[PDB]
């Protein structure tokens, strides 16, 4: 019933839930500019394979974050019996409507953009590629998941099984950067620079699931505009510091990540 | 106009339905503990590539039958004229809807699941890329198209003519099974098992056109309940049992597949 | 709501549309048997890599316009204000619809089909696999956001600021294509068939994005079923023809790219 152009217009008329959307849209774009800009004078391939996994981050995040402020990738679903946000309401300009906001378009480009973010570190730590495959494909497993936790209004149990099942897929993500591409690292003169990357990546990536289980898809106990910013907030870290420090120290290593 | 929530349940209060999907939810759930446990000695990259693909077999599966208990990819669709299911009700309660139940998530789960079966028995025989990107491209258009024909309620005819095609990209498949990777094998060293995974694999995937041709996709001879018991035993040799006896062979022969 | 029914109906029954749909699903599928046969000679796996992927064109194609024949992978949207198209009516059914028949279907299936005439392409030019990768890249990308464009309904801007998105990445293909592979095929020994495609493909490209904006998704000077045949004969050369001419020479040519 709930049009785009409705959802669109809920996206503006609220400052905090606009402005989450629009900042990224900006920084994102900004963002690929400079990264386009700064690898301007690599040379080697295996390193300019580095910087286009790692530039095609945010060119996937732009693109996701005009889905969802367009309302393209935004729907109004009703919680299931039981779930902390059913019987809500969210109301499109004059009319009132039964639901949440469900923006799904984030879990759905997770689905490409942190498998970039994967590649770009695996390769950064020289990884072999039977250990990027296994990063990569529990990766994605771990984002269609959790897409399918959203998207569940049948029963409240089938949501958190769905999300149960993806943590266990987070689970070997976590194992591969912290146990396996440590060690690899090492190995290809990259510990450092992988060390701060791996920090980073752990402990954004960690709070993505935990802004999902307190926003209104999980236990609501953050309103929309909230769990937004702060899924744009850990973006902004996860994403684009996290890759102006990658190629960063790509143009100045060079030849480090050649081989 | 149906909801998740009525096709959840109506899953439920049809026991034939309902048993087909929960049964290897857990069956799917335990396959993947077994592997891990069976797997935690291999050591070779390339070993451990194919133990992988393989684990990631019933990892696709968890999720497919969760996707269809959960009513997340599950639809009610009103067959075309000439159809032999239409005309046909379903009724999600207690108001009677025309159209039929179509478990299309099977379908769509198939275009991930099928590629890594695909991709442990190439890599098993020692298939070189050409055969690897042959196999996996026509297989994905063989469960796409498939997807489409059961998903088309315009044409009787375009839904089998949708059919058709996917039964040519299946051939294609069929031949690098049966005759290229069988004779890769040999220089790999894995005739023996490929021989017996093989066999096994060409006989079971054939019963799956055949389950749709009579089931309510098809010429609906078939009662969902029966079609949905028949692809769940398919699924259980072809994917549980198939996994097992790959992965134990590998854990008695990791330094066959090395290298 | 509108049917799949109603939209294949509506095909049918309209010769210009119609046409420019069932006309190809007979097109593709001659193509690929003809090139099944072509490539019967072949035993180099690098040479059989480049036939595979070309052959994947037209299983693609085939699929894509049975796809918008059938009514699968067409939708009626209602354009937003300011949109030339705004206010339009398709007359579906029985009854007059507001919106404009978008037949998607065309920019979901480009997303499989370009990266095989881009895998082809680069193979044939001997590119190293960044090139390859981030062509395909941002090309799928290309057509991601192209899709986007015309599913987007809520606001003419955002409509055309995916088109922008999607020009964007149009170029990253163009310079691979005019620039990188243009001289890596020089060193393959293929310069001469690379150059002929290479144009080609540039030529034909720059066909679709300015259908798109002449035809109902964008300024709407070009009615649905002349957009749709504006694509459908794009895609007789972008697709056909040019697999014809590109496995014509690798039957002719198998040694020069056997490599490994
Ligand atoms: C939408 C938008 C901006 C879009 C910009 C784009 C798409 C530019 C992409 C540039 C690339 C990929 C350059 C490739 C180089 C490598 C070149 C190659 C390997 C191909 O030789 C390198 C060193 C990585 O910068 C803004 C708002
Ligand atoms: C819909 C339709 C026809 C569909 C036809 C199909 C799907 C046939 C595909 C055949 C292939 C791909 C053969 C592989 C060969 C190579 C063999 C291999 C690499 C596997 O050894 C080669 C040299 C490329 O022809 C018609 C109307
Ligand atoms: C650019 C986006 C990034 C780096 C996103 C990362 C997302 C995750 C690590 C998400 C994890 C989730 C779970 C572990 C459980 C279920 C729900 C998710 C999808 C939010
Ligand atoms: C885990 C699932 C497996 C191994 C599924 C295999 C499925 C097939 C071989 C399906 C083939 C079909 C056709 C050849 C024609 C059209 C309908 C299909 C999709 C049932
Ligand atoms: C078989 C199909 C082919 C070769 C299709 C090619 C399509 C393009 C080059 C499309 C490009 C577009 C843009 C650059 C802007 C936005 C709209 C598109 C998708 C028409």
């Amino acid at each position: 019933e709930v049009t785009q152009r409705e959802l669109f217009e809920f996206v503006l008329n609220d400052p905090l839930l606009a402005s989450s959307l629009y900042i990224n849209i900006a920084l994102a774009g900004l963002s690929i500019l400079l990264f386009v800009f700064m690898t301007r004078g690599l040379d080697d391939p295996r390193a300019k394979l580095i910087a286009v996994s790692t530039i095609l981050v945010p060119v996937v995040s732009i693109a996701s974050y005009t889905g969802l402020a367009s309302g393209l990738t935004i729907s109004v679903l009703e919680m299931p019996a039981g779930h902390f946000a059913e019987g809500s309401s969210v109301m499109l300009g004059g009319e009132e409507v039964d639901g949440v906001v469900t923006m799904w378009g984030r879990y759905l480009t997770w689905a490409l953009s942190t498998p970039m973010i994967l590649l770009a570190l695996g390769l950064l730590a020289g990884s072999n590629a039977t250990k990027l495959f296994t990063a990569i494909t529990f990766d994605i497993a771990m984002c269609v998941t959790g897409l399918a936790a959203a998207l569940t209004t049948s029963s409240h149990l089938m949501r958190w099984f769905w999300y149960a099942i993806s943590c266990a897929c987070f689970i070997v993500v976590l194992y591969i950067l912290l146990v396996e591409w440590a060690q690899d690292a090492k190995a290809a003169g990259t510990a450092d620079i992988f060390s701060t990357l791996k920090l980073l990546t752990v402990v954004m990536w960690l709070g993505y699931p935990i802004v999902w289980a307190l926003g209104v898809e999980g236990v609501a106990v953050l309103p929309v505009g909230y769990t937004s910013w702060a899924y744009s907030a850990l973006d902004i870290v996860a994403k684009y510091i996290f890759a102006f420090l990658l190629l960063n120290y790509l143009t100045s290593n060079e030849g480090v990540v050649s081989g």
